[PDB]
DNA sequence: ATTTTGACGCT
DNA sequence: AGCGTCAAA
């Protein structure tokens, strides 16, 4: 009752760019705008592998991981943009730089946590409080929320999408308690006003559209963000959680999309997130561990406490290349040449990072996959990263992995290498 | 023969 | 330190 917490203390948003790499290429090449389009890496094998897909192309069934030749089978007029290749490998610089454009705009509004190349969490709690004081008890107009969905509404006693959106928004605003600056629902609504402004700024200043979720924590904000895509935002209130979760597959919640989620389904014999409420905290801890158990117990009730970390920059800078099937690296010369290519791209990115961000990486992590392993990485070794020098970095990576060569022969490498990975880590201020 | 990334937990 | 899990384009 009165001491039972409800996880309504914060306002958190998750902003996610729509079909991000596609939008970067469409900004650059107007011929691709408003077209079924995809971004591919490496044309030679089956037309290249698709990594991003415009919504027009998704309507034909084109997806990520599809080979372009197969996507062309689904969408004969599919347009393609290729990832740049440098030093023999795909180079993602253009997308990292576009990401920086968007992150810097978001940072003007509030503290952000960079969650991936195209998404960031936003802690809006303080901005909401300040805006509520500026408003001076003044009601919130639907005009301030032109692209917002209220999850769960309309409800109770129009057949077009925008009509439904406006009906739900009207019901929500009609109900709000604006005279109470401490109402969680009002705080979320002001949060949504701010996110509308943030999203307008992103589009004005970059050309890129995005979707967003607004709720009381990161998991619900991420879930909300995905409910109305593209170019829309969704408010998930605490009160919307019981109905939302009653038919929500467990795997849709962040961190439960893999083995743990599968084990929750199998061990408990349930399918939907809401069904978790019927277990005690200790029961969940017994099956899934203390940390996971407590997390599940609170999360199925819509409560999560993970903070929006103040971190706009990535914590690691990495480069990797797969060598699939018959192209696996089988000679010492091959392994060293590709370590050099990787180290050169890495030196370039590290030098840029040092100039822009006043920091230096101090550890180099080397990872390889050997032919036969189902595991993504077969081996990981580290060494000191003392100079941004590609020849030195490539020499050190070879030195720390050379003893993996089973081969009795001088020049040959066995078992062949199907992956090389260099990652600069452990940044210190400079 | 999705590939190329990034963060974080366990022991 | 090294391995495993989960997730983004
Ligand atoms: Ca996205
Ligand atoms: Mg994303």
């Amino acid at each position: 009752g009165p001491h039972m917490a409800t996880g309504q203390d914060r306002v958190v948003a998750l902003v996610d760019m729509d079909c991000f790499f596609v939008q970067v290429e469409q900004r650059q090449n107007p011929h691709l705008r408003n077209k079924p389009c995809a971004v591919v890496q490496y044309k030679s094998w089956k037309g290249g592998g698709i990594i991003a897909v415009s919504y027009e192309a998704r309507a034909f069934g084109v997806t990520r991981s599809m080979w372009a030749d197969d996507a062309k089978k689904l969408c004969p007029d599919l347009l393609l943009a290729q990832v740049r290749e440098s030093r023999g490998k795909a180079n993602l610089t253009k997308y990292r730089e576009a990401s920086v454009e968007v992150m810097e705009i978001m940072s003007r509004f509030a503290v952000i946590e960079r969650a991936s190349i195209d998404e960031a969490y936003v802690d809006l709690t303080s901005a909401v409080q300040e805006r509520l004081q500026k408003l001076q008890g003044q009601p919130i107009s639907a005009d301030l929320l032109p692209s917002t969905y209220i999850e769960g509404l309309p409800q109770g006693p129009t057949v077009q999408k925008e009509g439904m959106r406006k009906q739900g928004l009207f019901q929500w605003l009609d109900s709000l308690q604006i005279d109470n600056l401490t109402s969680p629902d009002l705080q979320l609504t002001v949060g949504a006003v701010i996110v509308e402004e943030m999203r307008a700024a992103i589009e004005r200043e970059t050309g890129f559209q995005c979707s967003a979720g607004i709720s009381h924590n990161k998991v619900l904000a991420k879930l909300a963000c995905g409910l109305n895509k593209p170019n829309r935002q969704t408010l998930v209130s605490h009160g919307s959680v019981p109905q939302l979760f009653s038919q929500m597959p467990i795997r849709k919640i962040r961190s439960l999309g893999g083995k743990l989620g599968a084990s929750v389904i199998e061990i408990l014999g349930i399918e939907y997130m809401g069904e978790l409420t019927q277990f005690t905290e200790s029961q969940l801890q017994s099956h899934f561990g203390e940390k996971n158990g407590s997390w599940l117990y609170a999360m199925c009730r819509g409560i999560e406490h993970d903070p929006v970390k103040p971190r706009q920059l990535p914590k690691t800078i990495g480069c990797s290349k797969n060598f699939p099937g018959k192209t696996a690296l089988a000679t010492r010369e091959q392994v060293q040449w590709w370590l050099l290519q990787l180290a050169q791209e890495l030196e370039e990115r590290l030098t840029k990072d040092r100039n822009d961000n006043d920091r230096v990486a101090t550890q180099l992590v080397v990872s390889i996959r050997v032919q036969g392993d189902k595991r993504l990485s077969s081996l990981r070794r580290c060494c000191a990263l003392t100079r941004y020098d590609a020849h030195k970095m490539s020499h050190d990576a070879f030195t720390v992995i050379k003893n993996c060569n089973t081969s009795g022969i001088q020049t040959e490498w066995s078992p062949p290498l199907t992956m090389l990975f260099l990652c600069a880590t452990k940044f210190s201020a400079s």
